């Protein structure tokens, strides 16, 4: 049902460049509280390194679980990650 | 609000090529039960058929009722319906 | 965590060309009851101006107030606007 991918992202002065929405706080889908990819910003980190889509949901960053947290916690998670951002991601398999 | 489509699709080898979510089990928008597209991938019928988009709500497969199923009977759906694949879909439509 | 935007369009004939989801009695994400746009639609006034972007929160249509209405009232808002519509809207900042 899922695919799962580690991506790590070199920050630079660009930014890792997506949006996020999720966390226990405030799911973003039903009552998964998972961090998710809204958006991917030209020019980012994440748009240069091109793995990262958006509805992936981020697990971990770093050494950082980030499956069941607060929306200020993956900002924070994300924040303090330093230059070198290693995420493992899920996202849903396609039908074929 | 709504506008409503047939889509017949040719599966082949690349497969149908699109990522649903929902299901009365686990409802992807509110109290929304429905079956939602969420990607479209490249190469996949879907894509080079052209018809079907984003956020479109597959109602029906061939003869099977998937308006009100759980996640695990719309796969069963889908991959049941074999090479030829009727889609009744139903999408927002847009404000003029 | 958000940026605000006014943007203003043009209707014509080729209409604003956005679609919308979500209000009070049918909350599109949680329990956040705003009107998100969906989907922008080559060719209307919306995609030809370029600023509004899809997951934009509209929070205001010309003098309306529509942070917390039904999504039959946001709709009466647009369909009334006339051909000069000022939105105000709200959008997610991406992680840096
Ligand atoms: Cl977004
Ligand atoms: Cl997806
Ligand atoms: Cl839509």
């Amino acid at each position: 049902e899922f695919e799962f991918e580690e991506i790590t992202l070199e920050r630079g002065n660009s930014g890792l460049g997506f949006s996020i929405a999720g966390g226990t706080d405030n799911p973003h889908i039903g009552d998964d509280p998972g961090i998710f990819i809204t958006k991917i910003i030209p020019g980012g980190a994440a748009a240069e390194d091109g793995r990262l889509r958006v509805n992936d949901c981020i697990l971990r960053v770093n050494e950082v679980d980030v499956s069941e947290v607060s929306h200020s916690k993956a900002v924070e998670a994300l924040k303090e990650a330093g230059s070198i951002v290693r995420l493992y991601v899920r996202r849903r398999r396609p039908i074929l």
